DNA sequence: CCGACGTCGCATCAGC
DNA sequence: GCTGATGCGAG
DNA sequence: GTCGG
């Protein structure tokens, strides 16, 4: 932090404005990359030129850093921050299911605040209402102790519906993280393959029957997004939580797990490495690239380890897949 | 100079 | 009613 | 906005 935190906040703020106000998702990711890279740099950045050396920090961000160091502020940001229209739009997107477009329409027609949304239930789609209901809870983090508690429930109820199911809670949770943002469960069964009833439904149903799943954002044959909660002790109720459960075919499961285990940077590397070794990994399958680039049949995979074999890597533990 | 920067499931909107 | 686009939130 | 063909 305090080393170059002034700078990473500036860049993260600018990132958020590009995403929500300007609708420039690529400039959003540029500032985000620039932020991460400076955040890892263990020296108090002395000038914009110094920063430029780092990947993802270019001319225009070197300039902003120079201005910030010299003045301790950045004129464009100070100005956007006082902007009534924009700071509202930026804010409203914090409601889950409200993106840059819905937040634009809203601010356009007066609606700017949480109370403004609360007064206009009838202009919110279903996702948005749930988002408003749980705005506070959703911006909280999930402590790993609750994550374990949550998992206990998920693994118990999945098994109770049919013992042949496999459920794996992935995400940063799986990489040993102290806290999580939501839960992502990857679910498969022997009767579901690429060449292959209600398998997702029955599990949601049962998580609902024991009152773990409280609300549904969206649900189809393969992906469920919704809300969940741990039950009460006399002690204060637990916050409501985002949970995603996805149903993957068995032959694509361990690719699924690898992929949704991450981290984003770790997959970015593992794809680059598997490349030269003559393989293409995606979230679904690993395939061999033939002489000119033509990817052939997907190789069978029966554990995460199989993938690591194909590309001559030693199976790295989820605990060490930070990059 | 100029295009990639993942792509996808699902809910909901637009067009027909 | 149907089909395709667009919005959203996820690596 | 940054990078790179
Ligand atoms: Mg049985
Ligand atoms: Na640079
Ligand atoms: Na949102």
């Amino acid at each position: 932090e305090t080393l170059n935190g002034g700078i990473t906040d500036m860049l993260t703020e600018l990132a958020n404005f590009e995403k929500n106000v300007s609708q420039a998702i690529h400039k959003y990711n540029a500032y985000r990359k620039a932020a991460s890279v400076i955040a890892k740099y263990p020296h108090k950045i002395k000038s914009g030129a110094e920063a430029k050396k780092l990947p993802g920090v270019g001319t225009k961000i070197a300039e902003k850093i120079d201005e910030f160091l010299a003045t301790g502020k950045l004129r464009k940001l100070e100005k956007i921050r006082q902007d009534d229209t924009s700071s509202s739009i930026n804010f409203l997107t914090r409601v889950s299911g409200i993106g840059p477009s819905a937040a634009r329409k809203f601010v356009d027609e007066g609606i700017k605040t949480l109370e403004d949304l609360r007064k206009n239930e009838d202009k919110l789609n279903h996702h948005q209402r749930i988002g408003l209901k749980y705005f506070g809870d959703f911006e909280k983090r999930i402590p790993r102790e609750e994550m374990l508690q949550m998992q206990d429930i998920v693994l118990n109820e999945v098994k109770k519906v049919d013992s042949e199911y496999i459920a794996t809670v992935c995400g940063s949770f799986r990489r040993g993280a102290e806290s999580s943002g939501d839960m992502d469960v990857l679910l498969t069964h022997p009767s579901f393959t690429s060449e292959s009833q209600k398998l997702l439904h029955q599990v949601v149903e049962q998580l609902q029957k024991v009152h773990f799943i409280t609300d549904t954002l969206s649900k189809g044959e393969t992906k469920f997004m919704g809300v969940c909660q741990l039950p009460s002790k006399d002690e204060k109720e637990y916050p409501h939580r985002r949970i995603d459960i996805r149903l993957i075919p068995k032959d694509q499961y361990y690719c699924g797990v690898l992929y949704f285990t991450g981290s984003d940077i770790f997959n970015k590397n593992m794809r680059a490495h598997a490349l030269e070794k003559g393989f293409t990994i995606n979230e679904y399958t690993i395939r061999p690239l033939g002489v000119t680039g033509v990817a052939g049949e997907p190789l069978p995979v029966d554990s995460e380890k199989d993938i690591f074999d194909y590309i001559q890597w030693k199976y790295r533990e989820p605990k060490d897949r930070s990059e």
